[PDB]
């Protein structure tokens, strides 16, 4: 037997399993419970910390993926099947996943704990694509993931309660830090110097866990990919959290919030995800049912107000988002959208499109989007509106929600490292008209190249390599620089990196003079 | 006595004078009575025609300036003299002028009817720069321009009231071009084939004459320079129209509309223009006081909604802007802004001349002026605030009031043809930074560059006998052309050309970003 795949925690022994990479083996221990399974009477509240047990629990192998909607729309095209569940799907599914070289770092390594998107209705630790194999090997870090409750199971919020107080699964994620504290040592992780990342939902929990003093003491550097605590699909407020779930109990046959929340821990698990997006109050896309609530606990106020008035002197953060963010988005519901063709949608549909990518604002606001995204000289021209409802979708829900964060922690105190990502995969098989879609540098950042059984070609294998080197120096020094260079983000300069196959070029401004409308105009004119 | 200088009209007999031109001789009659002298009991009341004369009316020099405003906000200097009163100031003002050629013509001839710009405060047919002695030579039309009365004896308006019922100033122009449709073929000049042009307030009347039913019928075809009746500052409402009187009487000690009226005509017409611009309810630049009124009379509506609602097939159109038209307006009262230096504005100074600029909107709309404005790379680069507030106020009062007008006029019916004035005179004497400013194409229409006693190159002498060419060939045909193209304007692909040294070039959309702005989404905010 193998001692280096031994490991006791405070909980107990754990048997590991030792794995493959192109460059070298790598220990993983995978699905360490770290919670009580929070089931029954316990589905909907905080999770308790996992009792201890005797005997050696078997992490060979990734546990259980929390319920969650499968999706559905292009079935067994694998640019959807890539992100669903590939476990059983239970409730039991509070495990997390520990990798570290071979044989054990007997001295303290840096440890990036991996939160992963999803909309905060989906996702896990064990897709292919966040194999954490690569990273171990290539830079010696320890790496951890977690899942962590999604849908009504994480998020459902009737607010003041006791029976379901909301965020869930945002304590779920706080537990997984706590634990990495109080055991990643054993595993030769240095406690010290803990960098979250996360991608989508994922970044924007990592900025929920820097404006919420609770977790700020359980890491030390953050990395943002497409994604920000400040978008407007990542919090709803305490009345919206009330409706939604209040409808989503009748939807289901549920009738007080004791009597209410009760009648719902009856039901299968399925049933409540089901009805998950009908409770979604108008035609959207980019919006999500249960996801954050502000109600003063996790989050003293909105994640807007919290960053404005936050004191970022200390803190290094990494924040960057894919070329073209919202074309991804398009395909679940702006009319005239297809992977199968091109799109070319006409100017009644782009008009349509908008009140989808915008949901919930007034006719006016609705018309200035429209305003500033038409070309006054080119008003009906298809590939030209294709382009622009795309940008009025990703501008609105990832990069200027990101250009904010970004700007606000610069003159704040932070140190801010910006990328624009923008090379197209070779494997992609999304369309060509969708560019560099949401999600789709998660892959370089985990070296998933390198896997030989993939087709990627010699330069992306190389450009791979030179990703993981830039998160694993930040991850060691604030700093992805190895010591061109890769200048900080300021509020004035504004200035970000490309990332492709070609040598870091520097620019100026993420999208400045449309991030001006989104973030500087448009909250006025809501106000009046 | 030459008899190329006597004509008769239904008034009575009219001695002209014989102008010398480079190119030849030209009959003038200058100073022709076309309404008796609205004076005393006649200030603020419609204009009466001339009642008939015994004799010869002796036409041989230009009549008095109606009392206006003098800017003297650089005295001295030929940037703003050269618009300033160049005869006497006088209520007794309500004289045309008739440029012919020598000998006149026996074939009827097309009429070009000049009407000046002046923020309809100010102005004379008499300038220097309206001379109509080289267009008449050049290109054999007849030129008629004529006065109209301005500022509070032109446009006071206490809306409803018999005593002063606004609007008069128009109903002077009205007169000059009935006059021109009973009297013109004398001077051998055809009523079937009369085209106005303006421009500023100019443009603005010509404007407000397309959607006028009564003027109408007394010309075929138009040219708008660097002004529309759309424009913010081109009109009022009747309430705003009523209280701006009210204060100019209250100011000059008058108390009823009778009465309120009764008391203004006894002050000395100075006295009224010594209190005009306080009348205004803010700070501003390109805001006039006394400005044409939306009564239901003269305009049934506002001239926004009669454009959007007209029908105008068998029109032709000629609509145009100068290169910088905001420019010139700053130095009248943006902060931070002089002719004399480089006007290096800074972010706060810019703020500051947005309201200024854009008056009487709410905090939101100067806001969402500031956004589309601003380059958010370079907030503060003063060079780039200096160009964007010039965009700023040139955008707001004239270039997206034209192009809308534009739009519409071809959308529904007219034949448009759109250019941008892209030519620095060389004699120009206002500062590099303002570019071409307002109201410095006029010149060059009316071929003042080829009086030898001017400055002008060689190039520009060419230059305004193409611009000459263009103009009088609208004037003829409808179209600029002669058998590269000037293409119609189209509400599509709005086609233009510019106007300069070089040849012409076709370009596409009149600032069309920025016009969506002021056209489209800022009336929905307000
Ligand atoms: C691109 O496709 C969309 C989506 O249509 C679906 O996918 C196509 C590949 C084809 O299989 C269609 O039959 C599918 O319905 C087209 O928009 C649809 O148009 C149909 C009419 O044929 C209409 O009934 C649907 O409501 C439309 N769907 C949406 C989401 O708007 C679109 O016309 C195609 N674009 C082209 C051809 O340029
Ligand atoms: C550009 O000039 C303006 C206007 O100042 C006037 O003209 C100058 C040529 C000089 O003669 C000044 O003394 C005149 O008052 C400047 O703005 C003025 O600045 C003064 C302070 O010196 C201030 O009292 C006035 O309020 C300002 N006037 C306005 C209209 O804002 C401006 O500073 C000059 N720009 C430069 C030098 O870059
Ligand atoms: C079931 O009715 C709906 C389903 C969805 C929407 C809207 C619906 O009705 C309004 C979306 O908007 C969702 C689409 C994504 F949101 C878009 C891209 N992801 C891929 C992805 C997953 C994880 C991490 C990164 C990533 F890029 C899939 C879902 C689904
Ligand atoms: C006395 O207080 C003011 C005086 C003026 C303004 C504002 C004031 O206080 C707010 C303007 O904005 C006016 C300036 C023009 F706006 C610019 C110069 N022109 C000359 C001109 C005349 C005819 C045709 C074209 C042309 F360019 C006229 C006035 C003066």
């Amino acid at each position: 037997e193998d001692a280096e795949l031994l490991v006791t925690v405070r909980g107990g022994r754990l048997r590991g399993i030792r794995l493959k990479t192109p460059g070298g083996p790598v220990s993983a221990f995978l699905g360490i419970p770290f919670a009580e399974p929070p089931m029954g009477p316990r589905r909907f509240l905080p999770p308790e910390p996992k009792q201890p047990w005797s005997g050696v629990v078997d992490a060979t192998t990734f546990q259980s993926v929390c319920y969650q909607y499968v999706d559905t729309l292009y079935p067994g095209f694998e640019g959807t099947e890539m992100w669903n569940p590939n476990r059983e799907l239970s409730e039991d599914c509070l495990y997390l996943n520990v990798w570290t070289p071979y044989p054990r770092p007997t001295s303290p390594t840096p440890v990036l704990v991996w939160i992963y998107g999803g909309g905060f209705y989906s996702g896990a630790s064990s897709l292919d694509v966040y194999d954490g194999r690569f990273l171990v090997q290539a830079e010696r870090t320890v790496l951890v993931s977690m899942n962590y409750r999604v849908g009504a199971f994480g998020f459902l919020a009737l607010p003041g309660s006791r029976e379901a107080p909301g965020n869930v699964g945002l304590l779920d994620q706080r537990l997984a830090l706590q634990w990495v504290q109080e055991n990643v040592a054993a595993f030769g992780g240095d406690p010290t110097s803990v960098t979250l990342f996360g991608e989508s939902a994922g970044a924007a929990s990592v900025g929920m866990h820097l404006l919420s003093p609770p977790s700020r003491g359980l890491f030390h550097r953050a990395v943002l990919q497409s994604g920000a605590p400040n978008g407007p699909w990542a919090t709803v407020g305490m009345g919206e959290a009330r409706r939604r779930a209040t409808q989503l109990a009748h939807l289901v046959g549920c009738p007080n919030d004791t009597e209410l929340v009760a009648c719902l821990r009856t039901r299968p698990a399925q049933v409540l995800v089901n009805h998950e997006w009908h409770v979604l109050p108008q035609e959207s896309v980019f919006r999500f049912s249960f996801v954050p609530v502000v109600d003063g606990d996790f989050l003293s106020d909105t994640p807007e107000a919290l960053i404005n008035a936050g004191d970022f002197h200390g803190l290094q953060v990494l924040v960057g988002v894919v070329k073209d963010e919202g074309s991804y988005f398009l395909v679940y519901g702006a009319p005239g959208f297809s992977k199968d063709n091109e799109s070319l949608i006409s100017r009644a549909e782009f008009l349509a499109g908008v009140r989808v990518g915008v949901p919930q604002v007034s006719d006016l606001a609705a018309e200035a989007v429209v305003l500033h995204y038409t070309d006054w000289l080119h008003p009906e021209d298809p590939a030209r509106l294709r382009e622009a409802l795309s940008d009025v979708v990703g501008d609105h829900n990832v990069v200027c929600p990101v250009a904010q964060l970004a700007g606000r922690l610069a003159a704040q105190g932070a140190r801010v490292y910006a990328y624009v990502f923008e090379h197209r995969a070779s494997t992609l098989s999304w369309p060509l008209w969708m560019g560099v879609p949401h999600g789709y540098e998660i892959e370089f950042i985990f070296g998933i190249p390198l896997d030989p059984s993939r087709n990627y070609t010699a330069e992306e294998k190389i450009f791979a390599q030179r990703l993981m080197r830039y998160w694993a120096n930040f991850a060691r020094t604030g700093d992805p620089n190895e010591p061109p260079q890769w200048p900080p983000y300021t509020a004035g300069a504004q200035q970000y990196v490309s990332l492709d196959l070609r040598p870091l070029e520097v620019r100026r401004g993420l999208r400045a003079q449309a991030c001006a409308f989104w973030n500087r105009f448009l909250p006025k004119l809501l106000s009046a």
